[PDB]
């Protein structure tokens, strides 16, 4: 494996985000 | 509102969980 990059990306970030794996009464 | 509940329940968790919210090198 050789690499070689003169690379630019852009990938941010702002939000209001839920991330539930679920349960709350997943209802709490 | 008004609760009265008698519940049982199971939700148990053994995994080998990836969660990305996207920003890797998602790569690479």
């Amino acid at each position: 494996q050789k690499l070689v990059f003169f690379a630019e990306d852009v990938g941010s970030n702002k939000g209001a985000i839920i991330g539930l794996m679920v349960g709350g009464v997943v209802i709490a």
